[PDB]
DNA sequence: CATTAGA
DNA sequence: TCTAATG
């Protein structure tokens, strides 16, 4: 956690690199398992050899470890860090819609910069066009203060269309958090569950609503159960207009809301731990349900959940407020 | 780890 | 269809 930080740190850097710039899923995979193990390791790594004794620890990495242990740097690391081409990939990739593949292709064509990016909007698909377009806005955190105003709004339409609609804004926001990156709204409805062969219109009505009033300005992706978009609070009585905010809303089979909702709420560690627990308590948890465990090794049979509670209850725990879902 | 675009 | 990008 700190005794092995640098090593892991350089390691991740290393890894991350093969992955994006190069197409070395392998090496890239190498660096990570190794990064994973040395991380665990209970002691100050003193040399390659020592490290080497490890699992996933080859001679390639031992080597890197020593040079880094000796000199507070790495050549390959310095070289990469410098590398323009490589610097460029790492950067374009910020655009919502640009991933490694496309980042490399763009470079190869010569789009290393944002401007380049612009001159060549034609070379860009709608997801990316918008990624570029709200680039600033997208990089910016979400003041809870605004979170609250947004939420206030969705809740209002959700209900205005059909009153049956259930919506929860999950995420860190839900976990109390001061700021957030984007708003995640978990949607569900009674007339929609496990079986009852969809009802696409269900998603589609609200989207149409939200856009109806100008809360949604753009569509990133919108399908029968997950709409990816762009929202924005009404820029008031002028002088201060609002930043453009990422927003995702999902339709949920009513029969598996709370497990889903439980989950998206996290935190990433609270989950695991929660999950780790259900297991002892003879269970299984995952993104949609919770099934009693059978001693044959495995077992099925999705228990019925009416709220975040049932789920606790089942695994027989203390209901923990979203606020303290930290770990 | 599953859902959407796109070509 | 596969393959990419987001979460
Ligand atoms: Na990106
Ligand atoms: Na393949």
């Amino acid at each position: 956690e700190t005794l092995n930080g640098g090593i892991t740190d350089m390691l991740t850097e290393l890894a991350n690199f093969e992955k994006n710039v190069s197409q070395a899923i392998h090496k890239y995979n190498a660096y990570r398992k190794a990064a994973s193990v040395i991380a665990k390791y209970p002691h100050k790594i003193k040399s390659g050899a020592e490290a080497k004794k490890l699992p996933g620890v080859g001679t390639k990495i031992a080597e890197k470890i020593d040079e880094f242990l000796a000199t507070g740097k790495l050549r390959k690391l310095e070289k990469i860090r410098q590398d323009d081409t490589s610097s460029s990939i790492n950067f374009l990739t910020r655009v919502s819609g640009i991933g490694p593949s496309a980042a490399r292709k763009f470079v190869d064509e010569g789009i290393k910069t944002l401007e380049d990016l612009r001159k060549n909007e034609d070379k860009l698909n709608h997801h990316q066009r918008i990624g570029l377009k709200y680039f600033g806005d997208f990089e910016k955190r979400i003041p809870r203060e605004e979170m609250l105003q947004m939420q206030d709004i969705v809740l209002n339409e959700v209900k205005k269309v059909d009153s049956e609609y259930i919506a929860t804004v999950c995420g860190s926001f839900r976990r109390g958090a001061e700021s957030s990156g984007d708003m995640d709204v978990l949607l569900t409805h009674p007339s929609f569950t496990s079986e009852s062969t969809k009802q696409p219109k269900l998603l589609h009505q609200v989207v149409e609503q939200l856009q109806k009033v100008h809360f949604i300005t753009d569509t990133l992706s919108k399908g029968e159960t997950k709409f990816m978009g762009v929202c924005q609070l009404p820029s008031k009585n002028d002088e201060k207009e609002y930043p453009h905010r990422r927003i995702d809303i999902r339709l949920i089979p009513k029969d598996q809301y709370y497990c889903g909702v439980l989950y998206f709420t996290g935190s990433d560690i609270f989950n695991k731990n929660m999950r780790a627990h259900a297991l002892e308590k003879g269970f299984t948890i995952n993104e949609y349900t919770i099934r009693p465990l059978g001693v044959t090794g495995v077992a099925g049979e999705p228990l019925p959940v009416d709220s975040e509670k049932d789920i606790f209850d089942y695994i027989q725990w203390k209901y923990r407020e979203p606020k303290d879902r930290s770990e």
